[PDB]
């Protein structure tokens, strides 16, 4: 068959698409992320571990994720393999999967955190998110140097602060859209035919120039735009 890392990393992203609207579910994902984020990927057997550890919960997404119809190794000898959580995986080996766990912590945090701390998050380049990261505990997550080797800082890569910064543009966004009484400029930005045309619209909605970088009209964005423009 085939090692499940990608399947957990595809799980990973399908569950947190589900919490932004689930909160007990959240405090479920959030929990779970928190402890593979605690766990050392230099460590295989810890890591292959706490990951099936929470089969209960990969259960209620996924039971794919933690089956393996033996008959062979055994079930033991399976979850402390290669053949369940490949250690040296060229694309989502052990340190992908936790530097996604923590990207993941983050934009978790985020969809609770009010309209400054997103304007932080785009504002701040990706040295200062670390640190403004590293000053939320645990908001955000323990990005803390008990739990992070490490520090972190380290997990979150330069392309995990632009995923991060995406989904603080969707976040503010909305809340731009669902507060603003400037309907004109609401419809100027759901008719941009540009990037350039967004951002001279975006910005003057409340959009922060410094995130221009990241802005991007998504599907959920373009949704709310269209029903609050048309909302009288």
């Amino acid at each position: 068959p085939s090692a499940k890392n990608k399947e957990f990393f595809d799980a990973l992203e399908e569950i947190a698409e589900s919490a932004k609207n689930d909160e007990t579910l959240r405090n479920e994902l959030a929990k779970v992320l928190d402890d593979i984020l605690k766990t050392d990927p230099s460590d295989p057997e810890a890591f292959r571990k706490i990951v099936a550890e929470h089969q209960e919960f990969w259960d209620e997404h996924d039971p794919s994720l933690m089956e393996f119809n033996e008959g062979g190794k055994s079930r033991k000898q399976y979850l402390k393999s290669d053949d369940f959580l490949n250690s040296t995986d060229p694309t989502y080996n052990f340190q992908k999967l936790h530097q996604f766990a923590a990207e993941q912590r983050v934009k978790l945090g985020l969809e609770k955190s009010d309209t400054d701390t997103l304007v932080a998050i785009l504002k701040n380049n990706p040295e200062e998110c670390r640190a403004y990261i590293e000053s939320k505990k645990p908001g955000l997550g323990n990005f803390s140097e008990g739990n992070v080797h490490g520090g972190s800082g380290g997990v979150l890569s330069d392309e995990a602060i632009k995923r991060i910064k995406e989904q603080a543009r969707d976040l503010l966004l909305l809340k731009l859209i669902n507060s603003s009484g400037n309907t004109q400029l609401l419809k100027d930005l759901r008719d941009a035919m540009s990037k350039p045309e967004a951002e001279r619209a975006a910005n003057a909605l409340g959009f922060p120039t410094e995130g221009n970088g990241v802005l991007f009209l998504s599907r959920e964005v373009v949704d709310a735009l269209e029903e609050r423009v048309e909302k009288l």
